[PDB]
């Protein structure tokens, strides 16, 4: 499993918080797709949470929940829910929704993919169709803040993080054939493999992409905003702050 | 600008048909939203095929083409309203459309951002907005064949192309504030140097990302036919003079 760390700690709460602020919107749903979208997501983004059956419980009552409630209402009237549904794990600690509570979100998910291929079992089909569902998750990244000008880019390139699971899906895919997943430290060296009957799998890859994404958005805001860019993120550091080895 | 050699040839010409196959949908549109999108990736596409306003008076003109003639029908008044215009040269040799149509154009357009990018002048802000263009083209390929599963696949990882057509616009908004681009033989002393002052950038970038995307879809579809099982950069270079 994850390695239990203070900043793993955030992550896994602003991916509560996002995961409520998600069901709120439930109410407010103005068409049936989006309803749909909803509803599959943050099931979804629950059933990622470190009960079904409850969860669908937690879900079918925000979709009934009253549109003329605020968020605060609609907030106590949820510590209730899941208080009552013994779901008080999701029950996130801290309210204040930022972009960080997005970063964390995405950046939980990317680590519960490394660990899944990490503890999988030649249950090989069972993380194939987790990766899939995550392919889902980050294709529908919602903002629910607003910024039209963070959306429209995120829409642009969030292939590439899809992009790096369906390489692990390849790399599974293989591994059921016959050739197995070797393992690897850097990114170059796998993608240098990949160049050719070769499986290297770089280790922790999604984190890397994680990070990587990260430090891409953050560049080229500078271009967006027009200004002159000073201590960007780097592996090294990331892995010491997450306890990755 | 680019090796002529005769796969370069080839994508030129699937270029063509691409477009020619585009401008076919303009007169067939169900919405305001499809007629100014395909419009203005013709307009984009012939912008980057080696006059402006005849190209308008063309894509005009396929506008108001009857949406009762069969697709063979509009081929012969392309073939005049191109002649008419001193736009033979948009005339495609070969109109047999299939996947390696689409390959070819969106391999056409890589060479295009590479080339743009070695040609440049310290004319940034020209080369920084034709990016931006190439953006939307790359958002916005359409399948004109039918391949459902492809149009679904593609859109869920196109942003992999588009964000290194981003390294690029980031690479050249560093060159024009000092730092200027070191060219570099591989993507991995690219990806390295970005992990640390610096302004790497692989030459050849966008064709080795054409390439090892491609395969990347063939890769894949051995998973969705559900079937056991290529091109590379070396190979890949050879043949088109890189
Ligand atoms: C999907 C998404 C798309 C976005 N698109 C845009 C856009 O197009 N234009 C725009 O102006 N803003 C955009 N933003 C917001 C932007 O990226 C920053 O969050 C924003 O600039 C706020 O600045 P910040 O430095 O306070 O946030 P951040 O720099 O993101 O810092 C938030 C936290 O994340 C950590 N962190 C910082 N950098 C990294 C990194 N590379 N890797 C891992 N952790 C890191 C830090 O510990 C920090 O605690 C987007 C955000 C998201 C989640
Ligand atoms: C954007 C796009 C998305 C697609 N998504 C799917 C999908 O999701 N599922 C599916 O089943 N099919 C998909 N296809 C079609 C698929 O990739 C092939 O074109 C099709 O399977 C036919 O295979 P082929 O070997 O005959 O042609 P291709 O393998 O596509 O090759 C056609 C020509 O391109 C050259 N070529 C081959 N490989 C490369 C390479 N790596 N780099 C450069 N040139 C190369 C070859 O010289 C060949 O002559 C997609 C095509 C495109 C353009």
């Amino acid at each position: 499993m994850i390695p239990l760390t203070p900043l793993f700690s955030r992550y896994k709460d602003s991916y509560l918080l996002y995961s409520f602020r998600l069901i709120d919107l439930l109410r407010a749903s103005k068409s049936t797709h989006l309803t749909k979208l909803l509803s599959s997501q943050a099931t979804y983004l629950y059933h990622f949470a470190c009960q079904k059956y409850e969860v669908q419980q937690l879900i079918e009552w925000a979709i009934n929940a009253s549109p003329d409630m605020d968020l605060q209402q609609f907030r106590i009237e949820f510590m209730d829910k899941t208080t009552e549904l013994n779901l008080r794990s999701c029950q996130p600690k801290s309210f204040t929704y930022t972009f960080t509570t997005i970063w964390d979100t995405m950046a939980f998910l990317s680590l519960i993919i490394d660990d899944m291929v990490y503890t999988r079992d030649k249950s090989l089909d069972f993380v194939m169709q987790q990766l899939k569902t995550m392919k889902v998750l980050f294709y529908n990244v919602f903002f629910i803040l607003q910024c039209a000008m963070c959306r429209d880019h995120y829409m642009n390139v969030k292939g590439f993080i899809i992009y790096h699971i369906e390489l692990i899906e390849i790399a599974l895919d293989k591994e059921k054939y016959g050739t197995d997943i070797t393992f690897v430290d850097s990114y170059q060296q796998e993608t240098a493999g990949a160049d050719v009957s070769n499986n290297m799998l770089m280790k922790n890859l999604m984190a890397y992409v994680s990070m990587t994404f990260h430090n891409h958005i953050n560049d080229y805001k500078w271009i967006q905003r027009n200004k002159k860019p000073y201590e960007r993120m780097t592996w090294g550091e990331y892995k010491k702050l997450l306890n990755l080895q």
